[PDB]
């Protein structure tokens, strides 16, 4: 039974991604958020509610990626070096999820925080899309999986970390781009910095497994991937309308979602399927 | 579907163990090993061979813990804060496994390293020990598991990290306690510092599950736990004889194994079943 041996490369990219993930390591204790209170209070009730809701949805995303996605993808990988990288990525997803609670602690009372997480747990659209994603992971709860099943779980992973998250990243970035909630915005930028390389790395692994499939299996998962993309897209447009109508940002967020959908497709080596907001861009600075 | 909420504790210990794991974070680049060459060359061939073999055995252990044990235990947990800690621990197991390659890089040529890893992969006792432990993990590759199955996977985990590893930790510690290979010994001490709190944490989780089992189930897993303990012990006594007879350390290591078996049992809230070498103690200093 094989032990991991980093003195003999199993691929051409796991070492560089390992090094980069470690280089980018951070924890929430490093960013004090209390100074955000001064711009928090300038927001309206509806703006504050949108902010808490999208952070709640992001926390659900990281909870599923660290606790289900990365574990079940990595456990079936034969590349032990790539396995190491995914394990580190899953731990950093839990750092991300914890960093959202660090923001909440400064911005909300204990009762308001419990409102958030109860709204997350009972929200029908969050349940629907998190459930579509994790169904691909739960398919891996067996001793032997097919490469079709492992590939599609990787697709699901890229679509969550490169694509579905950005309906939520939009608003912290938009506010930070206007000088509001900028310390929380630095936390979100750290998270995004990790998520970007997570999506690139899983996409590379996916392309490698795709190339190992029979022609029939490739045709099947190419079609499934495009169906999944648009199933999630349809759900995400209902999500953005529910979250952002109150604050007049529905169509701006949708443009951001399509932009990042294109990046997730490219992370998978696939062509774009849709045609950055300058305030958001300023929040990424 | 629930997101992790750290502003409402799910238990009385996950936050403390989260903070400590993070506080203890390290990676191999922090410890240069080149200065160990000056005591490496003073060891005999038999001593150099034992050292390479036990580090190879240790790497296999961490490879299976980070890539199988932690993912398959954590994924079935209902406690999302505990899930977070385990994901971080599995990541640190991969840091540990990689640190062993960093030592090898200073001490062995590229060809000698590949010999090590081939000896690990084909070695019958290592295959047997890892095979027994991971069989408890692979039982968790299904959608629904029993608490007996999850409990015995946690037992397997404690027995590996608190107990089976120490037939290997003995020798780097014994040499470091004498001023030999002290930089590698510092790496081994950081690994042990992580492993100790790993076994404690998983042991706490096992005791929580144990208290939920029916009395009949409790007695069944107590019997399995005692049998597994002694089955592994019998294999380790053959392993120490194989590794350490050439260098006269067999009975010293056996005593170290019994000492750490007792610690693993205690991590599980169980009574000791066996009755530290002072140089090993100085290597831990």
């Amino acid at each position: 039974m094989r032990a991991v041996n980093w003195n003999k490369k199993e691929d051409d990219f796991s070492l560089m991604f390992w090094k980069q993930n470690i280089a980018q390591f951070w924890t929430e204790e490093e960013i004090a958020v209390s100074s955000d209170k001064n711009t928090w209070v300038q927001l309206s009730k509806e703006e504050q509610i949108a902010y808490k809701r999208v952070l709640g949805g992001l926390t659900l995303g990281d909870t599923k990626q660290g606790g289900e996605g990365m574990p079940l993808v990595l456990v079936h990988l034969e590349n032990l070096q790539a396995k190491s990288v995914l394990a580190f990525m899953g731990a950093m997803e839990e750092v991300h999820a914890k960093s959202y609670s660090h923001i909440f602690t400064t911005l909300a009372t204990e009762e308001e925080i419990d409102e958030i997480f109860d709204w997350v747990d009972t929200h029908p659209l969050l349940e629907k899309k998190a459930g579509i994603i994790t169904s691909y992971y739960r398919r891996l709860l067996k001793p032997e999986v097919t490469k079709k099943e492992l590939y599609m779980a990787m697709v699901a992973s890229v679509f969550l970390e490169s694509y579905l998250f950005y309906s939520g990243f939009f608003y912290p970035l938009y506010l930070a781009g206007q000088g509001k909630l900028t310390a929380s915005g630095e936390i979100i930028n750290l998270i995004i910095r990790d998520e970007s390389i997570h999506g690139v790395f899983v996409g590379i692994l996916a392309q490698q497994i795709f190339a190992e499939l029979s022609a029939e299996d490739q045709q099947e998962v190419q079609k499934e991937t495009q169906e999944l993309l648009m199933e999630l897209y349809e759900i995400e447009m209902a999500y953005t309308e529910e979250i952002y109508t109150s604050i007049g940002l529905v169509e701006d967020v949708n443009r951001f979602v399509r932009y990042n959908a294109n990046k997730g497709l490219m992370n998978l080596g696939l062509e774009p399927k849709f045609e950055i907001n300058p305030i958001v861009l300023n929040g990424l600075r």
